[PDB]
């Protein structure tokens, strides 16, 4: 149905040397209509964190040495500089959205 | 694309008798579970929730308002229908979609 | 609650002429990013969609549309209004949360 | 500002025997509005995998052993008898919807 592959699977990086991890979907384009790709980062001890929304925004107290790019269903978290408190396991996230379909309406009136 | 039919297009009730609007859906519509809502604009007010996934009644909603249905066809029933029920009522899909997540990616550091 | 206040009323616009529709939200407001979409519900037709997340045009929609705006203020510009774009418009506020994880469960069989 | 509890964070379980996991949180009620839980487990070389979603609804093509139950901030997932296969990390997730509000409209009518 669809299909996310994210690369590379396992990063060895040397403090100061810069990151980039690339996730691409299969989604059979039409109209699901507006893919949007999340990432997060798990370690130890902490629960799952939200590095990246939507492809290019920081969420709040996340280091500015991580951004986000990309386009269509290609997308990338870059780290500029690596610490070594990055190590982790870094996830890819697609979410699908829809636009609302409506109905006509009706006019309920009394007498 | 999808296509909402909304049934009637107008009601005149008599205050104190039932009413009754159904919605049909036309949604690759097995990694698709759909969701119906039921929306009313009063006079000379914006918008307001009235039922959420088929069944369930906003706050503040009178419990004379009810739905049912399933899959692609739903349908609100108000009881007893009152003044304060006058409007345009509008039914709305929305087309979940769980999400998927990529393999992990280990950083370590060498 | 949130209130969410679109102006004017109504457009009587000559054709040829631009227009323009503006759209206020009221949104604890930190925990929160709103986005603005923009539909037309016109004569005889079910509401269509036509702007997305306050920029983006929906398939079909003319270049004569675009979108404009910041935080919970955003603004519909139609160019050049033409007779095919009669009808009601209304603007939306989505309000989407980053979703939150619990720490991991370890299953194990000893 | 919202938190989650997920109860154990470990299971030691015998093939067999039943498995139980929860997952509590601290959204401030109100009004997100509706919360929605779902749960996931993660094994090596598998992507993660959805189990149940909206706290109540089992993904095609999971074993029937796993269900979920609860109400407002307090959800379970449920194994009825443990498998050697079901070793893994499981997940719970909170997703907080809020219906959309509208503004009035604005008739567009030319000359």
């Amino acid at each position: 149905d669809v299909v996310m592959t994210q690369t590379p699977l396992s990063l060895s990086v040397t403090p100061g040397e810069p990151a980039s991890i690339s996730c691409r979907s299969t989604q059979s384009l039409l109209d699901g209509v507006n893919p949007s790709f999340d990432w997060y980062v798990q370690k130890p001890g902490q629960s799952p964190q939200l590095l990246i929304h939507r492809g290019f925004y920081r969420a709040s107290g996340v280091p500015d040495r991580f951004s986000g790019s990309g386009s269509g269903t290609d997308f990338t978290l870059r780290i500029s500089r690596v610490e070594a408190e990055d190590v982790g396991v870094y996830y890819c996230m697609q979410r699908i959205e829809f636009p609302l379909t409506f109905g006509g309406g009706t006019k309920v009136e009394i007498k």
